[PDB]
DNA sequence: AGGCCGCTCAATTGGTCGTAGACAGCTCTAGCACCGCTTAAACGCACGTACGCGCTGTCCCCCGCGTTTTAACCTTTTTGG
């Protein structure tokens, strides 16, 4: 981990990634933007891929790999007007010194989402048929994610 | 001693008066009620350190438990032929 200090450190961020040649065209199964989390809070919109799960916040990029999700929760919250989507990541997101064991993403449950999956007919046949659906409806985003984050973890939604 | 009459003073009976307060009716203030707009305050959160607390150490003055100090009682024997 290094500290670039001055308004600096993302023009490295993006030389480091045009000189280290990583994987380029990736494409996102899948994003959801503008998710309101509270452990910890953020607006964080949420990549997934086939191996792994990107969480892009204004001040910090986490990439966690589907195996390092243990559980997943879908919880009502108790004022019926929110749900709970809760992720048990093993080895534990850090920020800084503290560390978050547990995600807590907060959805309103009046949030409807229509989300297309970015998958040739091919693939979409041969790997995630009867896992994923191709074309999610004008369902509650909360069901939806919970449904992908099923599908790519292959972990049982509690 | 024990029981009964007289009395005295304080609670209650009897009767008398004057007003305090109940009742009604009226006014009108202010208390509730809402609505719109502003923005400072609250809040959620992150981060770090200082302070509260558990642990170690030292001292007091009670004590258990022991080794040591010193005294008194018992035992044994007093040449050979």
């Amino acid at each position: 981990r290094l500290y670039v200090p001055g308004q600096k450190s993302q023009l490295f961020y993006e030389q480091l990634k045009d000189k280290a040649d990583f994987d380029t065209t990736s494409e996102a199964i899948v994003s959801f933007e503008d998710i309101l989390f509270l452990t910890p809070r953020g607006r964080f919109e949420i990549s997934m891929y086939a191996n792994n799960l990107r969480l892009r916040g204004q001040s910090y990029d986490y990439k966690i790999q589907n195996k390092n999700v243990l559980r997943i929760f879908s919880l009502p919250r108790l004022d019926d007007r929110h749900h709970l989507v809760i992720l048990q990541v093993d080895p534990p997101l850090r920020q800084g010194q503290t560390r978050y064991p547990f995600l807590v993403m907060q959805f309103d449950r009046n949030e409807e989402l229509e989300v297309e999956l970015n998958l040739s007919d091919e693939e979409y046949k041969s790997k995630y048929e009867g896992k994923l659906n191709r074309s999610y409806g004008t369902d509650s985003t909360y069901k939806i994610l919970s449904h992908c984050l099923r599908g790519l973890t292959e972990r049982r939604v509690i």
